[PDB]
């Protein structure tokens, strides 16, 4: 019993943590085997960030430009190359702590981990959903850049999430680990701003069957809904399109509960309509949309 | 810019965390040079959990009735005793991945990290509170007993709690690493409640503070309030009473934001009586009692 927002145990990705420096600018850094990326904007001065040349920048760098520490430990860079918005330093030492890995892009409404990192040193760990707006609602600092975002799956760290700027908002933008932006961001100095965001429709649902199986079900209702029909309301509301994937997705909770997915959604048009009236579900006054059903599933009883 | 509820790197512990199994029953237990600590419980039956007689229970037992598994690796019980609620067994391996660590007592209203596990397999993270009523609102299902609580400062893990048990409410219990529990709980199967829970009120104070740090400054007032007023009206909203200590511990705040404390709250009194106006701060329907003044300053300004 019980119900929380609960992140991947982090000691794999502690150990690939390193702290880069160039010039004045440090940030932190992902070791893996004899490869440290980090984000590109550290060959940056903060003058430069307006509108750089970031191949300009790099042809003017020398190997021992680089400074990178592990721990106590100086490591030895012997090349460099730029793929998109991230740097990768190559080493002379293999990370003998690299975990088995992949890189992975998430789609939006899909959840991680973030180690979060000062001066190649693990600070705390939270969980994170990618926002229907490409933006990630963090905690992060100056000093924090070059943080990552995770998975594990059996003893398998999927990479998604490479931390690089904050918005004006106060939330959050980055790469996958080849240096790709979520979203239209930049690595840059603009005037972009996060989109007016969404809620994640088939996290909600999930979060309900959540609801259900800790022994909760006050918030049903006798009726069922068209996909159409719930998708009209609930857009009303901010919330995300439910589409037939996500329909398909949310079938093994249905099971499990004997609750038709579309009965559940006849049962959050309703919560939308009435509030909660001063009750909660799973502790919360609001409706909680970072927990996937995949993250249901991994925390509640199959009972 | 944020604000999260945020635990400890974990890697540190998960170094540390083995599978226990006395007959059936298996569970976690904590390893730390060449000493294991696990629930006692783990030596019952369902049986024997009604009514243990633990000095008898553990007596009839020998080294020989005690598989301990490192990963892969089984480690041999060379030793066996008890202290309080916790069993420790001697084995024939130092954990090479000891870190620096003490024991620590926590009071109502501090911290802490859990790793949640099972068979000795660490699977999530999350932060909790000491609750009033000595219980925390973990999430936890079968087979998590020996899950660990902790804090880190600098190098070193202070281990604050084991878990051992779920109360009927779904919220749980458990004990120090010296196997002192928390509460008025038992390691028995019996009749047990947890206490009418109150709301750490420094804690939402903190928290309000962090939400101004945050720029989400709407709840802030002229208007203020004493201390005794204040705690007649805590006491009917189930609050715990706020001390001139707390009222100190908050000061770094205060100063950061010229809001004084008596000032905060009259705007937390008036979020108790007329409510939160629709509103939400830092994200949340509900005033949030999880983070301490420290948390908020190791985030906010760290
Ligand atoms: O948002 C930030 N910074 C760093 C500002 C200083 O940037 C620099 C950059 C280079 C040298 C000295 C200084 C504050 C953060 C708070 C929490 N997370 S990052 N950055 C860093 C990268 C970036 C962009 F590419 C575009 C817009 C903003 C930013
Ligand atoms: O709450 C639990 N259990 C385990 C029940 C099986 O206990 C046993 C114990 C031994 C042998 C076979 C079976 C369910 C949990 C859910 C989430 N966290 S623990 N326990 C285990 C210990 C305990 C007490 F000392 C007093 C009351 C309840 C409990």
């Amino acid at each position: 019993s019980g119900f929380r927002k609960m992140a991947f145990p982090s000691g794999k990705v502690e150990g690939c943590m390193v702290q880069v420096t160039c010039g004045t600018t440090t940030l932190n850094g992902l070791w893996l085997d004899d490869v440290v990326y980090c984000p590109r904007h550290v060959i940056c001065t903060s003058e430069d960030m307006l509108n750089p040349n970031y191949e300009d920048l790099l042809i003017r760098k020398s190997n021992h430009n680089f400074l990178v520490q592990a721990g106590n430990v100086q490591l030895r860079v012997i090349g460099h190359s730029m793929q998109n918005c991230v740097l990768k330093l190559k080493v002379d030492t293999a990370n003998p702590k690299t975990p088995k890995y992949k890189f992975v892009r998430i789609q939006p409404g899909q959840t991680f981990s973030v180690l979060a990192c000062y001066n190649g040193s693990p600070s705390g760990v939270y969980q994170c959903a990618m926002r229907p707006n490409f933006t990630i609602k963090g905690s992060f600092l100056n000093g924090s850049c070059g943080s990552v975002g995770f998975n594990i799956d059996y003893d398998c760290v999927s990479f998604c999430y490479m931390h690089h700027m904050e918005l004006p908002t106060g939330v959050h933008a980055g790469t996958d680990l080849e240096g790709n932006f979520y979203g239209p961001f930049v690595d840059r100095q603009t005037a972009q701003a996060a989109g007016t965001d969404t809620t994640i429709t088939v996290n909600v649902l999930a979060w309900l069957y959540a609801a259900v199986i800790n022994g909760d079900r006050w918030f049903l209702n006798r009726f069922t809904t068209t996909l159409n029909d719930f998708n009209l309301v609930a857009m009303k509301y901010n919330y995300e399109p439910l589409t037939q994937d996500h329909v398909d997705i949310l079938g093994p909770l249905s099971a499990q509960t004997g609750i038709a997915v579309l009965d559940m959604c006849a049962s959050l048009k309703e919560l939308l309509q009435n509030g909660m009236n001063g009750r909660t579900i799973l502790g919360s006054a609001l409706l909680e949309d970072e927990f996937t059903p995949f993250d249901v599933v991994r925390q509640c009883s199959g009972v």
